[PDB]
C-alpha cells in the first residue's frame, strides 16, 4: 500500500495517527503525510516524511450540547470551515494525488477534503477518529450539505461513505450516536523526549500532574492552567508536576519547593507515578491518562472536551468542572482533587478503562485490515 | 507486555538501522526507550522516540582483517568500546533498575549491552546494521577485556546473546558472521519533505551522491569532491547531491547539472535515480540496493569495504576500492558510465532487493522478541 495521510491541521490530531503510521512502515508500506505549515513539525518530529500543503469565548459547554441553538451552529460552522478550505484546496491536492498515487487515503473524520478527495480519485478512504466523535448531527449534516453538490458535480451520488472508520476510544467514553467503527488500541504518542530520573518511582507525597497543551491554552489563555496550579499546591502532601510548552513555563511565577515542571517530557515517561491528571480533556494526554489507569479532573473548553468530560465521569474515572462557573470556584476545583486524591474507586475505574483500551487489537493488528 | 531497553553505539547509523523495529514494537503495544549518549539523541528524538540519558582515509586495512594492520584496527575499536563500557556501566545499571527493560536490543558492537545482559540476568537481542566484520579480532578482543568482568560477577565470560537480527542481504554478509534471523531492511532516512523533482526522472541520467556526516567527518570534502567530478562531467548526468547541512559549503561553483538536496529522505526519490555513489554505509546502500538501485562504492572504513567488494561480485555495483582507485578521476568517470551503458547492474540489484523482501518485516520480528 501507498497510504497519503490527511489529518486536520492539529498536532493532537496527527499524533493520534502516529503508531499507525508507524505500523504500516514497520510492515512494509508506504506513507506519505500532507501537511500544512501547522503540522510539519509534528510530521518530522515522528520521524514520518510529508507533502507540503499550503493552507472569552472558553469555555464553552454549548460545544457539548448538539441539542441547542449554540451547540448546532458551533459543529456546523466548524463543518462550513473545514468545507470552504476543503474546496479552496483541492488543486493542490489533486497535483499530490497525481505525482505520489496513493492506493489508500487515511483521513481526520474531520479532515474533509480527504473525502472529497476519496470520491473525485476512486480511492479508498480509511477515517480515523482521534477519540470521542461528536460530527454526527450537525457537523455531517452540514457536511453533506456543502459538499455533496461538488461530488455530484463529478458524477458521484455526493459526498461518498468511507470504507472503514477507526476508532481509539474505548466505547465506554464514546459519544452515543457515533457510528460503529473498528476498534483500535490507543497508543500512547506525546513525542520524544527524556526519561526523567524522577519518573521511575512513586513518592510518599501525592502526585498530581498538570498537562493542559498548546493548542488548549492558545485558545484559553492561562486561566484553567493557573487555577489547575492553584488547586493543585492548595492542599496538603501534594507534589504538583506541571507539564507545559517551553514557552508557558514563564506563566509558573511561585509555585512550592517540591514543584516540578516537567518541559517537553512526554507525559507516558512518567504518569504511572501519579493519582491524578489534571487537564482540558480528549487529546493525547487524557487517552494516555486513561491508558495508564490514572484518573483525571477535566476542565473542558471546546470541540469534544465536554463530551470526553462527561463520559469520563459517568464511568467513575474522574471528575468533570464543567464550564466557566465551576473552573473559576476554587472550592469546587480543590474540592474535587481531594475527592480523587481520598477514594480509591476512582483509580479502580480508570483501570477498568485502561482494561478496555489493551483489550483492543493494536495498530500493528490493523494493518491487516487496511490490506483487506 | 516488553519493555525493550535499546543499547545503540553512539553513531547515527546504527541506531537509524534499529528505528522500523523499535516503531513496530511501540506499533504491537511494547514500550521502548534508547539509552542515548549526547551524540545520538536528536537522532532518537528526530524517529519520535523517547531517551535515557547516558589518521588517513580511505583506510583499506577495515577490510584485511587477515593481515596484522587490519586486526590491531579492529583490535582498538574493541579496546575502546570495552573501555566505555566500564566507564558506562554504573549509569547503565541505574537505568535498568529504574526502568526495569525485559530485553535488551543490542548494536553487535555495543559491547556494554552485553555486560548489561550477563550482569542483570536479562535475555539479549543483537542488531546488525548491515555487513558485520566483528568475527575475528574485535570479538577476541572483546572477549579478552570482557570475560574478566562477567568471571567477578560469576559468568563464564561476555554471554551468547539470546538471537542475532541480520537485515544483511545473506548472499554480502561477512561469511564469519555467525548466523542471524533475518529482518527486513525497511529504508529509514530520516524525517523530511517529499521534493517536486522527486516524482519522476527526467531525460537526464540521474545519479545520486550521497555521503554521511559520520564519513565526511572522518574523511574531509576529497569522495564528495571527487563523486561530484565525476559524475557531473559525464555526459548525460544529472547530480543530485545527498549531504548534511554543515557539508554542503564544501560545494562551490556547483555546476548547472548538480542540485543540492535539502535535506531529503533518500527513499523519496531515489527510485528516480539510475546510480547511488556512496561511501557504503548501510542505510544508504541498504536503501539503493532495496530500491534495485546499482551503487559506485568508495568505501572508507569499518564494513564498507567488505559491502563493496560483496556488492561489485554480485554484479550490482561497482567498487573502487582504495585511495588510488577513488582518486583516478579517469577510472571514476568511466566506471559511471559503465554502470550507465549497462543494464544488468540494475538487474543484479533487483536479485539483492529479492533477497531483502524474502525476508519477515520488522512488524512479524515483534513475536520472535516477545518469546526471548
Ligand atoms: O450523544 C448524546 C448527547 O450527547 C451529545 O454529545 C450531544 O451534544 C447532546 O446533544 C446529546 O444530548
Ligand atoms: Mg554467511
Amino acid at each position: 500500500m501507498r497510504v497519503l495521510v490527511v489529518p486536520l491541521p492539529y498536532p493532537t490530531h496527527l499524533m493520534a495517527m502516529v503508531p499507525l503510521c508507524w505500523a504500516l512502515q514497520a510492515s512494509g508500506h508506504e506513507v506519505l503525510i500532507a501537511a500544512p505549515p501547522e503540522l510539519q513539525a509534528t510530521a518530522h518530529g515522528a520521524g514520518l516524511t510529508t507533502a507540503g500543503i499550503r493552507g472569552l469565548r472558553f469555555p464553552n459547554p454549548a460545544f457539548g450540547q448538539r441539542d441547542t441553538e449554540a451547540g448546532r451552529q458551533l459543529w456546523e460552522q466548524t463543518a462550513s470551515n473545514v468545507a470552504q478550505s476543503s474546496l479552496d484546496q483541492l488543486p493542490e491536492y489533486l497535483r499530490l494525488a497525481e505525482a505520489w498515487r496513493p492506493s489508500v487515503l487515511l483521513v481526520d473524520v474531520c479532515a474533509l477534503i480527504g473525502r472529497v478527495l476519496g470520491g473525485l480519485l476512486d480511492l479508498p478512504v480509511v477515517l480515523h477518529r482521534w477519540g470521542v466523535d461528536p460530527t454526527a448531527g450537525p457537523f455531517s449534516d452540514r457536511a453533506h450539505e456543502l459538499l455533496d453538490p461538488v461530488c455530484r458535480h463529478h458524477g458521484l451520488t455526493g459526498l461518498p461513505t468511507p470504507e472503514l472508520i477507526l476508532d481509539p476510544c474505548p466505547p465506554s467514553l464514546q459519544a452515543s450516536d457515533a457510528p460503529q467503527g473498528a476498534p483500535v488500541q490507543y497508543v500512547p504518542y506525546n513525542g520524544s523526549g527524556a526519561f526523567p530520573a524522577w519518573g521511575a518511582a512513586r513518592t510518599s507525597a501525592r502526585r498530581v500532574c498538570i498537562c493542559m497543551g498548546r493548542m488548549v491554552l492558545n485558545a484559553t489563555g492561562p486561566a484553567p492552567l493557573l487555577r489547575a496550579v492553584a488547586a493543585a499546591t492548595e492542599l496538603p502532601g501534594v507534589e504538583a508536576v506541571i507539564a507545559v510548552p517551553p514557552e508557558h513555563r514563564a506563566l509558573l511565577t511561585d509555585l512550592p519547593d517540591n514543584a516540578r515542571i516537567a518541559e517537553s517530557v512526554p507525559l507516558n515517561l512518567f504518569l504511572r507515578t501519579c493519582e491524578l491528571v489534571i487537564c482540558a480533556g480528549g487529546s493525547g494526554t487524557a487517552f494516555t491518562a486513561t491508558r495508564l489507569g490514572i484518573p483525571q479532573l477535566v476542565l473542558p473548553q471546546y470541540f469534544d472536551q465536554f463530551d470526553y468530560a462527561r463520559n469520563l465521569a459517568a464511568a467513575g474515572a474522574g471528575i468533570c468542572l464543567p464550564d466557566e462557573q465551576a473552573q473559576s470556584d476554587h472550592e469546587q476545583f480543590t474540592d474535587s482533587i481531594a475527592t480523587v486524591l481520598g477514594d480509591t474507586g476512582f483509580a479502580a475505574a480508570a483501570i477498568k478503562l485502561s482494561d478496555e483500551i489493551t483489550a483492543m487489537p493494536h495498530p500493528a493488528a490493523l494493518v491487516r485490515t487496511l490490506e483487506n
